[PDB]
Order: C-alpha cells, then sequence, then structure tokens
C-alpha cells in the first residue's frame, strides 16, 4: 500500500505514535517519507547483508527476523515479511521499541539527515487529524 501524506499521519496517529516518545506526528511522516515514500511494501538490502523493511524501513539486523541475517537479532519478536504488511500496526508497534532504545529518532539516519531540525509540522499541515 503507498499511504497518502495525511493518510497515513492519521494511520499513525490512530496507532499511538504522535508525540510518542516526545516525537510529534509531523517526525514520523516525515521520516516514513524518506525512508519508503510512504510504501508499505519498500525493502532495501544494506551493504552488510542485512535488509529494512516497510514503511519505517525497520533493519533485519536487530529488530525482524527474515533468516537470511546471520548473527542479528530480532527485538520486536515478528517476522520481517510482516512489516510489508498493508495495515501498519507491526510497523508501529516496532518503530515503538527502536525509537525507545537510546538513540530517539536517530535509529532512522534518514530521519537525521532529512527531517531533524527542520519543520516538521508541514508534514502533517491541513490533515484532518
Ligand atoms: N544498524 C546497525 N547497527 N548495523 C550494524 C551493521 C552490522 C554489524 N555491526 C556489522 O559489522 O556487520
Ligand atoms: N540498534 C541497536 N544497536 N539496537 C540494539 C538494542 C540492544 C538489544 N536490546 C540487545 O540486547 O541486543
Ligand atoms: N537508516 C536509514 N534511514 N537509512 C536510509 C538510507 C537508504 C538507502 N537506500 C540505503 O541503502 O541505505
Ligand atoms: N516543508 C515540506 N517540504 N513539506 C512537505 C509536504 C507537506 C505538505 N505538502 C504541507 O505543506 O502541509
Ligand atoms: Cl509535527
Ligand atoms: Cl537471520
Ligand atoms: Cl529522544
Ligand atoms: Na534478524
Amino acid at each position: 500500500k503507498v499511504f497518502g501524506r495525511c493518510e497515513l499521519a492519521a494511520a499513525m496517529k490512530r496507532h499511538g505514535l504522535d508525540n510518542y516518545r516526545g516525537y510529534s506526528l509531523g517526525n514520523w511522516v516525515c521520516a516514513a517519507k524518506f525512508e519508503s515514500n510512504f510504501n508499505t511494501q519498500a525493502t532495501n538490502r544494506n551493504t552488510d547483508g542485512s535488509t529494512d523493511y516497510g514503511i519505517l524501513q525497520i533493519n533485519s539486523r536487530w529488530w525482524c527476523n527474515d533468516g537470511r541475517t546471520p548473527g542479528s537479532r530480532n527485538l520486536c519478536n515478528i517476522p520481517c515479511s510482516a512489516l510489508l504488511s498493508s495495515d501498519i500496526t507491526a510497523s508501529v508497534n516496532c518503530a515503538k521499541k527502536i525509537v525507545s532504545d537510546g538513540n530517539g529518532m536517530n535509529a532512522w539516519v534518514a530521519w537525521r539527515n532529512r527531517c531533524k531540525g527542520t519543520d516538521v509540522q508541514a508534514w502533517i499541515r491541513g490533515c484532518r487529524l
């Protein structure tokens, strides 16, 4: 599923991401934009052999099992495929764990490089929320 901007904002809010760990909704929408272009099916292989999955590009190195990342963990206790669903529940639940891990949203390098310190409120501008 390819979400619309406001559509994803609403879904994220419904699943309790808005202001989660102190991060406003616009931060999460901005992260999703640059991670996946709002596409739930997005996958990207990393040079180390891990793969990033879904709307928030969650890494198999730590967070989900894909059966092909040697020495990795599965800290969200989920198959990485579950992170590709049209329903964002699994991705949101896992993202909550990731953002609570100590480094906040810096875990998402794209967030750090493209969203951090910017006018992230623009991402939810005009949305019926
Ligand atoms: N997201 C991470 N912390 N990735 C670490 C990369 C994998 C591992 N540290 C290696 O040298 O292959
Ligand atoms: N991005 C990371 N380095 N995450 C590691 C989290 C550590 C994890 N709770 C463990 O015991 O393995
Ligand atoms: N932690 C992140 N947000 N990484 C985003 C970089 C995306 C890129 N396609 C890659 O292979 O790395
Ligand atoms: N400042 C940005 N680059 N925002 C991205 C798009 C957000 C949206 N179109 C808005 O202004 O409400
Ligand atoms: Cl915001
Ligand atoms: Cl594995
Ligand atoms: Cl933080
Ligand atoms: Na894994």
